[PDB]
């Protein structure tokens, strides 16, 4: 998996520890080991939600298989709770984007997988 | 709806009120209620079109449904309007990547819409 | 074709003429005319990947169409080659998401490709 995270909360509001934090939980989540797994969390956006600047977060997860009906539910789950207990974001101002993308389709190391 | 607008037109030159703007018309658009609609603008990037770096954009606009060959013609107008008046950017160095996303593949609240 | 690239390598570190280059190999990689490529690259960005904050990149590709097996083979080959010559980044360290879009779902000045 990778995950990001695009939100106006600000910088200094991002705990120490973060991005470590959703590496380990995504690789137990998905089963991934951790070397394939990257994060990427970008805050001071200009964004809203509902016409709202109330903190919000438009997020997206990428993963070669192990994307469906009751992992997406479980992966949100983990996911809006480590937005609110880390970043202090209500889970129902968040979206996150699930692609189940193919193989063929993702580059990595000169090459596809 | 959600929309989501690259550019390299700088901070300053973004209105305060286009994050409003494009909710509300956004919501006309597509007959969703304001409150499901999240907009986000990055200003500032590096960024080239057509190998100039005079302005430009490069957008995304994701739905559960409303999606679809006709419906995508006419929300292309309506945000080439808006960026070119409120940002300066001509309608030719704009380009809108449409996502009809299932509604398994949506996450909000702690749960997703499936 | 409109590439981006995310990366935790610092402005400073991006060559000028980064964007041309990859324009123009973008366009002999894919026979695109130059005037519809875009490229977008964003450093600075706190990243990690396989849990380290060594030099990564995620990115991603959008054509109608020149998308396939081997084709993204070659992408991947000569993508990587640019950023680890003029970024630094180890190859293994770069994600690149390959999106064959429908020309439906692609909208540029007031209309869609379809
Ligand atoms: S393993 C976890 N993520 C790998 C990946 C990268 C792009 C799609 O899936
Ligand atoms: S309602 C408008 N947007 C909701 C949405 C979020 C992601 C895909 O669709
Ligand atoms: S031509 C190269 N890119 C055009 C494009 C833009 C979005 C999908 O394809």
């Amino acid at each position: 998996p990778m995950f990001i995270v695009n939100t106006n909360v600000p910088r200094a509001s991002v705990p120490d520890g973060f991005l470590s934090e959703l590496t380990q939980q995504l690789a137990q989540a998905t089963g991934k080991p951790p070397q394939y797994i990257a994060v990427h969390v970008v805050p001071d956006q200009l964004m809203a939600f509902g016409g709202s600047s109330e903190p919000c977060a438009l997020c997206s997860l990428h993963s070669i298989g192990k994307i469906g009906g009751a992992q997406n539910r479980s992966y949100s789950k983990l996911l809006c709770g480590l937005l609110a207990e880390r970043l202090r974001i209500s889970p129902d101002r968040v979206y996150i984007n699930y692609y189940d993308m193919n193989a063929a389709n993702v580059g990595w190391n000169n090459s596809t997988f």
